[PDB]
């Protein structure tokens, strides 16, 4: 229950990239976990989420609109939300990945998450994947 890496990604759109990203980190030796049920259950607790805590790196995949579900969400409904507050809390090297993402500005927003606009990203490339792959790889620890 403590891999290297923990994948957030948005659901409708970063699904593929976010699968492929984990493949490739299998293909070099590196255990992943990723979320695809993501039930729209509730956690009435102000609660680090186990999973992003137990893993030792945080990949956040970009896609387009990937954090609009997290805006105005103070009461921190949202999964990807959560799970950057929990990456944050516990200090995890977190490393973006961005593939047509525009980053916004900070105040839209929740200040508990607005720390993760901080992070340098790493741009997605299919046409040199395994170029990127060992880029990210060298962003891991
Ligand atoms: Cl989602």
């Amino acid at each position: 229950d403590t891999p290297d890496v923990f994948i957030s990604y948005r659901r409708n759109s970063g699904s593929q990239l976010a699968s492929l990203l984990k493949v490739h980190l299998q293909l070099h030796g590196f255990s992943v976990f990723i979320d695809v049920e993501k039930l729209e259950a509730p956690k009435f607790e102000d609660k680090l989420i186990q999973s992003v805590m137990g893993a030792r790196n945080f990949v956040l995949v970009l896609s387009p609109g990937a954090l609009d579900k997290c805006m105005q969400d103070h009461d921190c409904k949202d999964w990807v939300h959560k799970e950057i507050v929990t990456a944050l809390s516990c200090g995890k090297n977190i490393v973006p990945i961005i593939d047509g993402f525009e980053w916004p500005e900070p105040q839209v927003l929740p200040e508990d998450m607005q720390a993760v606009l901080t992070f340098n990203g790493i741009k997605w490339s299919h046409e040199y994947q395994e170029a990127t792959i060992e880029k990210i790889i060298r962003f891991l620890q």
